[PDB]
């Protein structure tokens, strides 16, 4: 309800797909390019507030290059956003995550999900 009523829209269509809020400031005022190894630690929330997914569970970082739709769209374009450091909450709408396919049985179909997210790291 915050992210949704509060939340900075970061898509390019303005659609408000993915919704931002910065929780934590980062530290480099740099955020990651395209391609760039990116780092992070989150927690998923479906919208009755369930959780589906947690890098936290393993305590093992979540790794991608950015930007090569290796994660969900809203995750190219909220990481994207973020400087090392940052922690910040996504609200992302369906077109922008799992869609009408979902991800069953955790992520049920046409599901806006909730993200914290927090950026440790970024290489080029």
């Amino acid at each position: 309800a915050t992210v949704a009523e509060q939340g900075e829209d970061i898509t390019s269509k303005k659609d408000r797909g993915v919704l931002k809020i910065v929780k934590r400031v980062g530290n480099g005022e740099e955020t990651p390019m395209i391609g760039d190894k990116v780092y992070v630690h989150y927690k998923g929330k479906l919208s009755n507030g369930k959780k589906f997914d947690s890098s936290h569970d393993r305590n093992e970082p979540f790794v991608f290059s950015l930007g090569k739709g290796q994660v969900i769209k809203a995750w190219d374009i909220g990481v994207a956003t973020m400087k090392k450091g940052e922690i910040c909450h996504l609200l992302c709408k369906p077109e922008y995550a799992y869609g009408s396919a979902g991800s069953l049985p955790k992520i049920p179909s046409n599901a806006t999900l909730f993200f914290e997210i927090e950026l440790l790291d970024f290489k080029g």
